[PDB]
């Protein structure tokens, strides 16, 4: 048998190379025999029931240890991992049509927006170099404020697609602050993005009943997934969401390996801190408004936050990429680096700051001023229009930065399972990592492994494209990858995902409008436990 979806490694120390590693020790394993999920044993609803693997105790190990492969069973959580077979896609869409009449909806213009910039093929590159310099951080954020609403407008002016929406925190941000910064129809966007994961929150309370706090976690917690604070989004930039999970309760019995080092937090990091290249599990949690609000032990941003973030992830980027788009660690120094190497000629003694490119041969933008391999070059490439005191913000940088991408496998026993009654759920994630949308021309920086290395945390972000067209990609498994999510047994395994193939199978195949495949999902979401479908059965769900 082949038990890819069935093992679970565990950390494997250089993020960067990690991908690598796994490729050469499965690239056998997976050529071979077949894999049954990505499409016997369907004994019972409530679970999944494979060709387990004999005496590992799956947490660790490198490669399964061959030999009596036994037959284990992992309890399905969301109701949406029921396989496609007894739970139609086609039914689960109109589940979500109907479910979302009289709720938000994100209007045409929205859609096309954010769509169009998941499927450019052509998206400018220097936005993930700048997001990834703008590390989930609000106060840089701030900073960089004035030579992102450029970015934006300029982007938005020739192709009218929403700038960030690879990134939360940005979205968010971009929301929050450049009130009448961005013309009006393209600010819409951005808000109106917002105002559904708004309501998809609303959602999950919608259909959860008023009561009693049940093992210390509030029901909603035991109802859905989404507002389930066992399990941490795909990507995370600080430390909220992993500081509150460690903070749950025995019966739950968390485990976290960063890397594969019990995960040491961070509460900021200069350009004499940082390093680039370290291997000790110290994960940076400087994303604070305020330099002053510096914290090492308390979570920054908030409750809410967090979830937000796992519902635009779990929910509004599949529904948009439909999985074509994939999770990939950042090279800081290479970017940081071609980031703050760039040309902006002296300003002419009594002139005024260069506006257009065109003309100004003192324009950082003018044909005359691209240097080769410089962040001038990109812009250009980008057909982005920014100006010099814009471009010299980057200044900061310098000051407030995030050094390495981190490898994140976390784990626990199920919640309102105890009379279910060993296997426990695990999931993966990224710490300083960042969402790859469409897929850039193959020999390209983006693709040529130059600042960003594919890395999926999960079947939902690993399209093919991505890690197929990667640098030192086994040409062998070309065929095999597809058609077969690619995610390394160190970041987890199909069987044991908080969710498994049938949604992202669902996904794929679906063929709703957002608004629906949005609700669809959100829907999806909701857990299976006795208590959830208590509360699910009582307001309605089904």
């Amino acid at each position: 048998a082949n038990p890819y979806g069935a093992y679970v490694a565990a950390p494997a120390g250089p993020a960067a190379d990690m991908q690598q590693l796994f490729l050469n020790a499965w690239g056998q394993r997976l050529a071979h025999g077949r894999v049954r999920w990505v499409a016997a044993l369907e004994l019972h609803p409530a679970f999944d029931f494979f060709v387990g693997v004999a005496d590992v105790e799956l947490p660790g190990g490198d490669v399964p240890p061959a030999g009596p492969g036994e037959i284990q069973a992992t309890w399905r959580v969301v109701n949406g991992n029921l396989p496609l077979a007894l739970c139609p896609a086609a039914f689960r869409d109109a589940r979500g049509l109907e479910l979302g009449v009289g709720r938000h909806a994100m209007a045409p213009a929205t859609i096309a927006a954010v769509r169009g910039a998941f499927d450019d093929r052509n998206y400018p590159a220097v936005f993930y170099l700048l997001q990834a310099a703008i590390h989930g951080s609000e106060h840089v954020f701030c900073a960089l404020a004035r030579l992102v609403v450029q970015c934006i407008t300029s982007y938005w002016n020739n192709t009218r697609c929403a700038a960030f929406v690879n990134d939360y925190s940005l979205v968010s941000y971009v929301v929050t602050y450049l009130g009448g910064d961005l013309p009006e129809e393209c600010m819409a966007v951005y808000r109106d993005l917002v105002a559904h994961v708004e309501a998809l929150a609303q959602l999950v309370d919608d259909f959860t009943l008023t009561g009693p706090e049940l093992g210390g976690q509030a029901q909603a917690e035991l109802n859905h997934l989404m507002r389930d604070p066992a399990l941490l989004p795909p990507l995370v930039w600080d430390c909220d969401a992993l500081m509150r999970r460690a903070a749950l309760d025995r019966h739950r019995d968390c485990r976290v390996s960063a890397g594969g080092h019990d995960p040491v937090y961070a509460a900021a990091c200069n350009v004499a801190t940082a390093d680039f290249n370290r291997n000790d599990g110290q994960l940076l949690h400087n994303t604070q408004a305020r330099a002053a609000d510096a914290a090492d032990d308390r979570p920054h941003r908030g409750a809410d936050w967090t979830v937000h973030h796992k519902i635009y992830y779990y929910v509004m980027v599949p529904a948009f990429s439909r999985g074509r788009c994939c999770t990939a660690g950042v090279r800081f120094d290479r970017v940081y680096a071609t980031l703050q190497n760039m040309v902006v000629p002296e300003i002419a003694p009594g002139e005024e700051c260069p506006s257009d490119p065109v003309t100004d041969p003192a324009h950082p933008l003018h044909p005359a001023n691209l240097v080769a391999n410089t962040v001038n070059a990109m812009f250009h490439n980008g057909r982005v229009v920014v100006d010099g005191p814009a471009m010299l913000t980057l200044q900061v940088l310098a000051h407030n930065m995030a050094e390495r991408t981190t490898a994140l496998l976390c784990s626990a026993a199920p919640d309102a399972g105890a009379n279910t009654a060993n296997m426990r759920i695990f999931d993966g994630a990224l710490h300083a990592g960042i969402l790859l949308m469409a897929p850039q021309h193959l020999d390209h920086t983006i693709q040529n492994g130059d600042y960003f290395y594919p890395l999926p945390v999960h079947a939902l972000f690993a399209g093919a494209d991505h890690v197929a067209n990667a640098p030192n990609f086994p040409p062998a498994l070309r065929d095999l990858s597809r058609q077969v999510p690619l995610v390394p047994p160190a970041l987890g395994a199909n069987y044991f995902s908080s969710i498994r193939q049938p949604v992202v199978q669902h996904v794929r195949e679906s063929a709703a409008g957002e608004n629906a495949l949005t609700y669809a999902l959100m829907a999806g979401y909701f857990k299976i436990s006795p208590v959830a479908l208590h509360h699910q059965l009582k307001t309605g769900l089904h």
